[PDB]
């Protein structure tokens, strides 16, 4: 009956709840300000706005420590308390912080974009978007692959589609009898006589292997990204033909054969 | 007998019990209030179910201190042995809550869904559903994996249902003296003729490789993710049957065998 | 022989020994209440006896802070001896830990159960029972295999049990020459003439690749999984059979040999 | 000359050696009496013997703040410093503790005793003894493996030994001519007429596979686990003999030559 | 309407923004004037941006905590409430510090350097350029490789173009009746008629092998980088030319082949 | 000008020299005392060295604050700087330390001993010494192997010597047409003769497998370790004679061709 | 206008300046002086500077507190900066101080040194010199490899050169119609005569193996290091000739062929 202690518990109560309420909204307004400020500076707007998020839980954990002080809970108790949560939180969204800054410096420093032909960590196919966690790719024939960018990051980034030009190698085994100089001379006007080759790169054609059924020659010729593939194949009919042409043997596999009639 | 002392102790002892249980109380009340805001809000339910719950733990870990100060323990000790505690809890449910942070992730973004045919991480079949630690998933032959959450994130996701199309690959090898105009006529024939294949993809039809024994045609045709597999058995069926009609073998692997009778 | 100090001494030693016996029984019955009461509310038992040695232990720290406070250390000294003898327990207890939670994971969610035959990270084998440690699994020789509960539960779990129905598969190389109608008719029949494949399930019979030696024709059909041993050694027998009668060549490897007397 | 703050200074110093003495004294005790404490409610050795001296090492650091506080050194000086010499000698010991919690939980539950036949991550012997840090086994040919006793825990173990029956399997190869009734019917009477099989148990006699050369049937039986290698030998050299005396002929890797005299 | 208290409010809210613009402008100051003292003593320019950031966000730190004290937020409070907000940014960036850290070594010690030719843990290619967080390589075929600086340093590095002179080996196979000092001598008119093989290096001839189906000779000579591949084909050109003039036979493979006709 | 306290200044700093001087005088005493005790307490001299060097670091770091504390530096400071001091060295030490405390533990348990012949890790040799930080072998060919202590005692140790007895494993294989009691009648007496061969351990001769082109035999015999080769090498040279006098064959590879001349 | 609180400041901050210079002369005349201290007492000189260099930086963390102190931040706040500076600068250096206590260890126990020919994880070279923080190695043929001095010594090392002596070992393989008195006398003529050969080491010439087309001799034989390769070819050249001579065969692989007309 005696609310002279009961009106001060009161009071506090209150005055609690009016520290909450102003710390937030001070706390929404200092980081909806800093993040303008981010942006004006042409910050990154992803890490412009996890960088307004942690000032604003900073300001809101100033704000929760002085109104549950004044409810008479201790400054090390809120402490530890926010701290044990924080952890918490972190240990949940460590993986998709790790994806974040790596879909930040993907997007930042672009070692492939949208569009190009990649290969990251052994799965190969045309990048569709980085996104906030993960990039998607679809394959040559026509799956989608999800990686996360984190993954991406830390591994080989192989791009196939920054280079214009790019080289086709032919390894073609023909017969141990065959003339050297004419498989030589075949094959390097095939190369000549095709405009889609480029002809101030190397344009290697020599013998390079004694295989065990057939000497393997090897062909080296750069085209323009587009026409690789088409290149690859019209100068393999051409080789094909060609040869059938001028008698040249594509070797079956052999064999040297010691009868013995027991 | 001097029970001033006894009457304080008691005195003491009542306090703490009936602020342990004003505490549960309005632990209980504040997180139930901040678990409705949070689904006001469009809060994904088990991410509001977790932040209530660290709320609500929290909001007792000050009752516990406030009591336990009452009874005498000092602030220090309880905030050392609430520690140790939640450093035990959470040692514990550490791999639950990376299971439930990617189950989340995965419910959000949809990297799949029930009913698509997937990868993940060289396991593939139907996903059936996305729970709180872990997806299920049925096999082609009707087996059931259980695979956890955080391993599905952590790596790549292959989403074979994703795309309505997608291409078949075929790989024919034929005789060294075959036709090549004849076998591409003959394949373009083929898939000119099926109905399912997309005329306005691509329609390869080239020589790919001079092997050991033949040389191998390759065909890539689209199709309707759908009628993919029944185009291949579709297509290789017409190709053996034509290929039988036009007199273009398929070789068996050669050998060419030099006699020596010693 | 001024004893006021000494009975200071000794009756802070007993007050010791005291609040170490008062807090021994306090902790005994605290713990014991709270598990009554988990135990009430239909929680795990395993979880219920891990928080209830939780509570006994923390309340046990009270007591000693409190006791060796009496006699003279303090706080700060007793909170960090402590604090290292549980790092060291809990450095010795963390793998246990793992495991005990992975077990309590095991038997709420049931990935597998009792009696059924699961692959467990490459080993395979019935399900004998789920302990606080680890698993047992006999294999299908009778071989005894126990894996800890945290490393089931951080890889794939595939369950062959679980799912009533399942699907065989048959590959069958018949030869080049032979009929592919006359085939696929034998294999309709035997398939269609067997009770226990499911006729409302898919029953592919198609020809699936052109081999080395062969071309192979690939039949699927679903049984129920106690059936699916017997129909795969039923249908395979029914195969051989049926091709010799028909007169359908399994071929044994081919090759061609190009002669060459040298 | 003034001798008062000596004599001060030699009595703090002499307080603070009776401080250490006594210490280790009540250390010893209490570590004693708590580790025939522990033998006496059934604790295994090793964890009283551990807990023992984790309760000698933190009287004994009680002892050491009260000493070095009586010479002036601060508390959080002592702590400091204790707790680095801990942390050393932590990292010096942490793979020994992880062996050593390793070694009581594998004599607590014994997966495999001394005698069985195991195989630990892919070597496998014969149990010899586990003892404080790591298991040896023979191996079958003799040598001695060391292993220690956390790698043993934190892998599968396969016990040949625990169960009393184990059973064998027979793959025979047999001319694709050959006759499947006379073929199953030979390798019934031989595995009926053997004692050592249990008949109680599956008797698998079932062609199981078209191979490239022959047909394969599938022979399971059980036996006792000390009859196992014995019905093996004795089973497969009947097998041999009967199909020699029957006729049924074990093939020769086989081949199809499609001659061509070029 | 008591306005002693609100102007001192509002006061000390203006000796928080004070503290805070003075600050800011020390900050920068003390940073900017650090990093010119570490640029004038040749210190790396990144090494000095990396310090000069540390200074500033310190002093930034310093000028926070006076600010948050007097608009009252307690010392602990800020410094928990920042600690988090760095540990945050910390665990964002801790991959791109590795990579950061990494580049500023490569760039240091220079174990590749642009243009030249390395293997970076099993991808090869020639280097553009060390980036601040990752290096590109150009592979022989043309396409861009993006490797972390990290991996880089972390794993073995392969130069081939650091050392001016490189060594090629030949391995022979010559059918086992030929004359082995006619072999020998042949081989090493070839290596001694070469001017780009450096005579004053080790110039092997040695038989090395008894193959299969022939013995193999081993060449090792000597060349500049830059002849290596030219010396490579120029002297196998004329090693198969050679032994074809002299009669020296390159052997098929080889069968002894027991004829019986059962 | 007023020197009193620039004498006051000096005086501190010349107590602050003291107090170090003697505290570093009474930590070479402390530590050399305790490290006599426990070398006379048969404790090893490795761990007597490493706990006396921590205890005369933790003198001198007792020493450090209180003289740093006469100069005015805080006993807060001093701890956090020597913390930090300590974490560095510790982490440049960590790996020496873990190979330190593996290096005491191989010459405590001896799993091996200098002479034997081991397989640590895939490595094989005759172990020379086991050092302080790496333990030193001699493979079979003369090579030098170094290996770290702690990646020896976390892995599998195998002790090629330890057992004075070993068994040899023969695998003859025979034509499918040899007589099996003739054959096991010659290997029965060829390890009947040999008396370097156990007769009272095993002395197995059986069927073990049916080949593709032989019927396998199994020998297991036992013999000192000393003479393991030689009995190998002994009989082996046996068996190759007998079984040429008895007409036993050993097999070419098989090969049924079935002739087809198209 | 009151400037006696502005003189009080101005010289707040001149005192903190002097203290600066002063602490920083200190700082560096100690570990000036601690360094030539240590290089007197023959310490490593890496290891003295980096002792120097912890010295240094801990007295410029005091002069930093005291002179912070003298502005009005509180020692705490230095301390925390301090120590998140610290740890940013900790976290770069990691790997650094990872290969600089790696390169100091094999400076000092000298697994290898320069010129020796080793094995470091798999890369084998000419050891060229260890570095700060890497090992340069050159490759046989020319090519220059860099490798972290962390991972080496976390590696075994295998020294092909810290041996005089080593071992060759010879496989021949010869028919199985082979004498093996003869085969035996005139390998052991062969390596008797063989100057280069160490005959009091082992001289093993055995039959080893009955191999599928050959018997296999071993031959095992000792020479100084730098004769071991010489030594193998010498002696596989004399092999050839003398079994040529003698007219033992060199198998080609062997087939029975067991012919069937269908
Ligand atoms: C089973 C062991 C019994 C040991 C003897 C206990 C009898 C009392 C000892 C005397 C004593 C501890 C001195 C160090 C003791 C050994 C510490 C290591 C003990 C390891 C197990 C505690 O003695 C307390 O000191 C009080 C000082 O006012 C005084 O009242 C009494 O002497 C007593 O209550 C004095 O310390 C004082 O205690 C104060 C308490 O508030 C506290 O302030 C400080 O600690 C210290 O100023
Ligand atoms: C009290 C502060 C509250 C707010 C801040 C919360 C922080 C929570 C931190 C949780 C512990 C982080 O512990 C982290 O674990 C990973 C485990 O791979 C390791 O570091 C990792 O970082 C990323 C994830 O961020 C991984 O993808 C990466 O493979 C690895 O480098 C380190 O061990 C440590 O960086
Ligand atoms: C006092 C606070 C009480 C409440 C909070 C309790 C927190 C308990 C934390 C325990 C230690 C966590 O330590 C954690 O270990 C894992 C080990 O893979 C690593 O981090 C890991 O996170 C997840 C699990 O959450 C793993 O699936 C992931 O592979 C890895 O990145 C880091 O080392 C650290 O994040
Ligand atoms: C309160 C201070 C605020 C400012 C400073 C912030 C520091 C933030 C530290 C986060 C935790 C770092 O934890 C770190 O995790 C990685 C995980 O591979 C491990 O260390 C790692 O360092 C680098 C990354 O820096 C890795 O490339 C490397 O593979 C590994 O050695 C260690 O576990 C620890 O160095
Ligand atoms: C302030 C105290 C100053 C004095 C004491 C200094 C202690 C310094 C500790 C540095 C951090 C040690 O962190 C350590 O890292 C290794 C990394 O493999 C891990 O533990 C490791 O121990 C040894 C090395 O000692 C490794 O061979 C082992 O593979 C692993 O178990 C743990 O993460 C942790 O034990």
């Amino acid at each position: 009956a005696n609310q002279a202690l009961l009106l001060s518990y009161a009071v506090n109560i209150v005055a609690a709840l009016a520290i909450i309420i102003v710390g937030l909204i001070i706390a929404r307004m200092i980081s909806n300000a800093v993040n303008r400020l981010m942006i004006s500076r042409k910050i990154d707007a992803t890490v412009a706005d996890f960088l307004s998020a942690l000032v604003r839980y900073g300001i809101i954990a100033f704000t929760l420590i002085a109104a549950l002080g004044r409810v008479g809970v201790q400054t090390a108790s809120v402490i530890a308390v926010l701290g044990a949560a924080g952890l918490a939180v972190g240990l949940a969204l460590q993986g998709s912080l790790s994806n974040l800054a790596a879909g930040v410096l993907l997007v930042m420093f672009r070692p492939f974009r949208a569009g190009e032909y990649v290969d990251l960590g052994g799965v190969a196919g045309t990048v569709l978007s980085v996104q906030i966690f993960s990039t998607t790719m679809r394959t040559a024939d026509g799956k989608i692959i999800v990686i996360p960018n984190g993954k991406i990051i830390a591994g080989n980034i192989i791009n196939f589609s920054r280079e214009p030009v790019r080289r086709n190698e032919f390894i073609i085994g023909v017969a141990y009898d065959s003339d050297i100089d004419q498989v030589k001379q075949i094959l390097t006007n095939i190369i000549q006589s095709e405009d889609r080759i480029l002809k101030d790169r190397e344009m290697t054609v020599r013998l390079n292997e004694l295989g065990a059924s057939s000497i393997n020659f090897v062909v080296r010729v750069w085209s323009n990204s587009g026409d690789l593939q088409n290149v690859y194949w019209d100068v393999l009919e051409r080789i094909k033909r060609e040869f059938d042409a001028a008698g040249i043997s594509f070797p079956y596999p052999q064999m040297d054969v010691n009868f013995k009639r027991v």
